[PDB]
């Protein structure tokens, strides 16, 4: 048993509860060009997130809830209803709800929930990472030229940034685009090699980290170092720790 | 009741007779570097084209099957068994399967299933367009700056060609990547409002002009011409028929 493991029951409740809420609005009709926001995107969000911190102020007086709600606690929630709200908007099934728990700026605890398909990938710092309730692991790859590359657009970077991931994209096996948090839960299901992103917030990557790296692989920033509540949202996830040097390499950072 | 109903039946019997091929091979390990293609999508393929070859043997005798099999006829059957072969290599359910019914070079028929999700559009020249058995509707846009556009990579276009997505992609509200077929199924079920692609086979967008167009959108070529067996595979698919013209005018073509 972790010793988080109540937290998990904790985070796997929010989980539920923000499926439950969000649910309802994916692929429903979508409002423009009104003076407010009528977005079935919007109303989900807030009444997920709505009902989540409810629950943790309830059940975690002591911890922080990130985003300004108490803070300068060493412990934080972490959360995003909808990671993926452009694929959301979309009526794509890509997009997921994330929840961590964070020690020291640290995330020590996730969980990436697709409530549409009901996939739910759970990682915690003491404990390998689990898929609908299986362990999992990335794959090995032997090279830049084997591996398969994601990343949510080309046009989510800075100018220099769209440089640095197309080199690296010319010199991987394929690079399959779209998806935010699906692809780093595709690559700790041993699907995809590398991800390479820029420009998010530490929302939509806190629970990404224990989750991918409780599968064997490694989530770090473009200077190889951790990730934390700070960082300023570049991030390279591997599913092989052999693979990290040369694909920051291939960027010509 | 359709002029076609006897062939929509036989088009069902073979999505599912691909669809439990294929099943089996989703998200399974993924064999590399070796002097033969130990891949789980190429069993996949192969298997459920041989199938529905067979079965189309046995059926429709005087009928061609596009690609070598028998042709001349007037009417020819299109099978892809797995359209958007890179997502199903990196474990997304995105792909489908597309089997369409084409005549005098002009599709009458088309199906796209997703075998992993159970979602299957159906599209003929006499009837609306069905999703898992409703009616579906293409929404209208009021102009490109409203507008979703979708689009699987824009690096599988030309070089002149990624210069035309590039200038549509600016003047769109938001642009959504990867995804084959299935945009064309979101388009299709009013969520998406544009698709533009360049380099796709006749495979590939056979089946998706009667699920379109029987949806109320519009999929032509870049000249806003029909597209049948013999075009070289640039579409543009619009939920809209107000939105065409403003769509290849920013392309600058």
């Amino acid at each position: 048993r972790s010793a988080y493991e109540d937290d998990i029951r904790l985070a796997h409740r929010l989980a539920d509860v923000a499926a439950d809420i969000i649910r309802p609005f994916f692929r429903a009709p979508l409002t423009i060009d009104l003076k407010a926001d009528h977005s079935p995107v919007t109303k989900a969000d807030r009444g997920a997130e709505q009902a989540m911190r409810a629950i943790l102020e309830q059940e975690r007086p002591e911890d922080g809830i990130f985003g300004e709600s108490r803070p300068d606690a060493r412990r934080l929630w972490v959360l995003d209803p909808i990671d993926g709200t452009r694929a959301f908007i979309g009526g794509r099934a890509s997009f997921g709800t994330l929840i961590a728990l964070v020690e020291d700026g640290r995330p020590v605890l996730g969980i990436i929930n697709q409530p549409i398909h009901q996939e739910r990938w759970v990682g915690v710092k003491d404990l390998p990472t689990s898929f609908n309730g299986e362990v999992i692991h990335t794959r090995s790859c032997p090279a830049l030229d084997h591996a398969l590359l994601a990343t949510t657009s080309p046009w989510l970077f800075e100018k220099e940034g769209e440089v640095h991931f197309d080199k690296i994209r010319l010199k991987c096996r394929d690079t399959l685009l779209g998806g935010d948090c699906y692809n780093y839960g595709l690559l700790s299901l041993g699907h995809c090699d590398l991800v390479v992103e820029q420009g998010l917030k530490f929302y939509d990557f806190a629970a990404l980290v224990p989750i991918v790296e409780g599968a064997g692989g490694i989530m770090r920033d473009w200077q190889n170092r951790p990730l934390n509540k700070n960082s300023v949202g570049e991030v390279i996830a591997a599913g092989d720790h052999h693979l990290i040097e040369p694909a920051l390499s291939a960027m010509e950072l």
